[PDB]
């Protein structure tokens, strides 16, 4: 689709069989999701947001559908204010910014 | 232009007579710029995300040139680690997300 920006670009994602709402976020390098259960091992990551740095859990090679598009990649789990789809997965779905 | 998302979508802006580099950020409702002086009245606001909140000064009716396109709107000024062009100005330059 072509998504204008008068409203927040919220989409439905599917991860671990569950539907969640998430924000398409070109200002995020990484995809960050609220606390949930994911399979496999995780590794630590420090990410720096508007308010400072936080620790999150990094899960790699996670299957995730974004607005109906299949992606497989890194998902960070931690205390984010909203689920954000960052550029690591926006690139997988072929998203560009245009003006 | 069409901007791919392999790297941060950084553009040059002009604000208050100064050139700065800023992120085109679909995940931000509003535009947030590092500390600088702007003309006119302002009021304080708290904005929050990953890592918590920061206090900013809200200036209304500020003109920015974003990658050569002029737009006017509210600009928040404070200790953000990155300059952020949010939806309030992305709409004005006709920016869309496409996939
Ligand atoms: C969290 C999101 C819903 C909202 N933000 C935009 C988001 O795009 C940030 C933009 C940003 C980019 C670099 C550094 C700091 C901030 N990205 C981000 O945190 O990305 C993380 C995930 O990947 C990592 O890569 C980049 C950092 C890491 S915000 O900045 O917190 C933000 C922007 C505007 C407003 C508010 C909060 C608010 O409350 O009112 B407001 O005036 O509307
Ligand atoms: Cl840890
Ligand atoms: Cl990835
Ligand atoms: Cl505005
Ligand atoms: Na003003």
């Amino acid at each position: 689709p072509q998504i204008t920006l008068w409203k927040r670009p919220l989409v439905t994602i599917k991860i671990g069989g569950q539907l969640k709402e998430a924000l398409l976020d070109t200002g995020a390098d990484d995809t960050v999701i609220e606390e949930m259960s994911l399979p496999g091992r995780w590794k630590p990551k420090m990410i720096g947001g508007i308010g400072g740095f936080i620790k999150v859990r990094q899960y790699d090679q996670i299957i995730i559908e974004i607005a109906g598009h299949k992606a497989i990649g890194t998902v960070l789990v931690g205390p984010t204010p909203v689920n954000i789809i960052g550029r690591n997965l926006l690139t997988q779905i072929g998203a560009t910014l245009n003006f």
